[PDB]
């Protein structure tokens, strides 16, 4: 099965920026769409941003539009989430995800803490 490897994140002051990365490990020109969900205590995971296999189509949650940008290094099967103008409400665990076929279910990375002070 596809393995998703995450890096980035950490603690940042409000107004600051972080850049998350997720790689479909060992894959070259992977055909998986990739993106991030985030989760806070007591709530379900919520889709933040996603990008298709080619990098030509993206999706953003309304709450992050104009602040977060998802991009893709297609050869390296790696996506990046540039998180600018961070707000306290952005504090969450961010999980990389790829679709399980066409089913609407997902493969998951391990999760990355983003904490905005």
């Amino acid at each position: 099965q596809v393995k998703l490897e995450e890096s980035g994140g950490g603690l940042v002051q409000a107004g600051g920026s972080l850049r998350l990365s997720c790689a479909a490990s060992g894959r070259t020109y992977s055909t998986y769409a990739m993106g991030w969900f985030r989760q806070t205590p007591g709530k379900e995971r919520e889709l933040v941003a996603a990008i298709n296999w080619s990098g030509g189509n993206t999706h953003y949650a309304d709450s992050v539009k104009g602040r977060f940008t998802i991009s893709r290094d297609n050869a390296k099967s790696t996506v990046y989430l540039q998180m600018n103008s961070l707000k306290p409400e952005d504090t969450a665990v961010y999980y990389c995800a790829a679709p399980k076929g066409h089913t609407g279910d997902h493969y998951w990375g391990p999760g990355t803490q983003v904490t905005v002070s």
